[PDB]
DNA sequence: GTGGATGAG
DNA sequence: GCTCATCCAC
């Protein structure tokens, strides 16, 4: 072309952390540890990435390692089906709390496969703890933002990262990078570079053509090119390319100081980036060009149900509401809905006015079907920019445990199993404080539970510190008296043996 | 006040 | 399955 085309404007606009996810020049990563907790047990054993390792709970596997996957097993199975697809299989314990007891701890050649009756992990005095999982996690996330400046905890084991400044920076400051062993990029790109010190342009200006020597700038990992189109033709393609760099060596630091293996999906937004995450595991890159956004959309793989928030109920009734085919919905929806998201909510308009249409049970708002328009018109298009928005914090925190048996048929069988809430929220504040930089303190504890007849008991009210900090024994002997006042309350009522008993902080002062 | 519904997968 | 914090019609 003339020129470049996008603008001055939406290529400065990379440096801006609250506004650089809304550039079509934007470069979001979705980096996902998958088999997260089997890769903490893999770690935590000196055991090796391609030893078929599953993480258990009980009889039921949790976590399966790529390993353990080439021999058909998977979470489906219980311990012993997989057992008869691999008689080699690694399976390991989650750390658990004994009833009664404030720490948790591991028992390692203990399970519910091993044979001798001396080895076993009874459910009935035992709480599976996660602390492990939370404290690796923790560790994942220092990493990583030490290395971005703009980072999303999207869940235990998945991140997003906003990489414009770095890309931005790289494209216009950094002197040290080469192309090949006689071409660097400040000779590479010494027009772009030259004109933006310049300060010549105006900002709605489009950017000039990129140079032929950029071109043989290359991508780290698989790019995602099936109808085999031209690598680098603009300057989305550019920073695209840099970032995988960058994020290639972001990876290697998680793998090399924790050995956690990753996958990752480089593209314009953050929709696109975890479908592309999950197109290739385990420890591998996808980068989806803005080009190939369409190409990638249609593969055949994906739906209009594969994207974040459609995965559920609101996805079917979608395609209920919409009369979506089973096959190429994302297709169909951007041909039948082909200039403006407004066509969309006219149609939405009607069908909610519709007689069939539930407003009662519907998940979809009728006041707020401008954004539920737009948000489908250009997720179809893969153009759909949301924010690395933060976590908003905890309102409430729970530990419980189902029980069954008499596990829990007095006062002091209770108390037993209230030492293992407290340690286990004390232990959750701390990653809270950690996460936030903040004291975390709850003012109010609420305890519950389920009698014989699983009807639902509960009492709440507040816990006072005797010092200005968070002392877990004062929770404990707020959590002991609510359970002393429930029993009066169930005397000559059902009530043991108690089927289920919970712990519950919330009206937290993060101070 | 909260049981049950909701999201990944 | 199942886990979890969170939201809101009842
Ligand atoms: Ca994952
Ligand atoms: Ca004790
Ligand atoms: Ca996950
Ligand atoms: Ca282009």
């Amino acid at each position: 072309g003339r020129m470049s085309k996008f603008t001055w404007k939406e290529l400065i606009q990379l440096g801006s952390p609250s506004k650089a996810y809304e550039s079509s020049l934007a470069c979001i990563a979705h980096i996902d540890m998958n088999a997260f907790f089997a890769q903490v047990e893999q770690m935590r054993c000196g055991l090796s990435k391609e030893d078929p390792v599953v993480c258990v709970q009980w009889n039921s596997i949790i976590a399966v390692s790529y390993a353990a996957r080439k021999y058909g097993i998977s979470r489906m199975d219980t311990i012993q089906e997989a057992l008869k697809k691999c008689s080699n299989l690694i399976p390991i314990h989650t750390a658990v709390f004994k009833k009664g007891e404030d720490f948790w701890q591991y028992h390692d050649g203990c399970g519910s496969w091993v044979q001798d009756p001396a080895k076993q992990i009874s459910v009935e005095d035992h709480k599976v703890s996660l602390e492990p999982y939370r404290r690796e996690s923790r560790k994942a996330l220092k990493i990583f933002k030490s290395a971005c400046d703009l980072v999303e905890r999207a869940s235990i084991d998945e991140v997003f990262l906003d990489l414009g400044r770095i890309c931005f920076n790289m494209l216009m400051f950094d002197n040290e990078y080469e192309l090949t062993g006689d071409l660097k990029l400040k000779d590479a790109l010494s027009n772009i570079r030259e004109a933006f010190i310049g300060g010549n342009y105006d900002i709605n200006s489009h950017l000039p053509l990129i140079p032929e020597k950029i071109k043989s700038l290359k991508f780290e990992g698989d790019v995602f090119n099936p109808e085999g189109r031209d690598l680098i033709t603009d300057w989305d393609d550019v920073i695209l390319a840099l970032g995988s760099q960058v994020c290639k060596g972001i990876r290697d630091s998680i793998k090399d100081i924790l050995g956690y293996t990753t996958s990752c999906g480089l593209s314009s937004t953050k929709n696109v980036c975890k479908l592309a995450s999950n197109y290739k595991k385990p420890d591998a890159q996808t980068i989806v060009k803005n080009d190939c956004l369409l190409d990638f959309l249609d593969c055949g793989k994906f739906e209009i149900t594969s994207f974040w928030t459609l995965g559920g109920v609101l996805g079917k009734e979608l395609i209920d509401v919409l009369d979506l085919p089973h096959e190429n919905s994302i297709k169909h929806i951007r041909e039948t809905w082909p200039d403006n998201a407004g066509q969309l909510k006219e149609f939405l308009d009607a069908k909610v006015k519709q007689s069939d249409y539930d407003r009662s049970t519907s998940n979809i708002d009728p006041l707020k079907t401008a954004d539920l328009a737009e948000k489908l018109f250009k997720l179809s298009r893969g153009r759909y920019g949301l924010p690395l928005s933060s976590r908003p914090v905890v309102k409430s925190m729970m530990s419980n445990k189902n029980l069954r048996g008499k596990s829990c048929n007095s006062i002091v069988d209770c108390i037993s199993w209230l030492e293992v809430f407290c340690a286990e929220l004390t232990s959750r504040i701390q990653d809270l404080e950690q996460e936030y930089n903040k004291i975390v303190i709850p003012r109010t504890v609420s305890i519950s539970l389920k009698t014989k007849s699983y009807e639902v008991y509960r009492k709440s009210g507040p816990v006072a510190y005797k010092g200005i900090n968070f002392q877990s024994h004062e929770l404990l002997k707020v959590g002991i008296k609510f359970v002393t006042d429930l029993d009066i309350k169930g005397k000559n009522k059902s009530y043991y043996p108690l089927t289920k008993l919970s712990m519950t902080i919330t009206n937290f002062d993060i101070i």
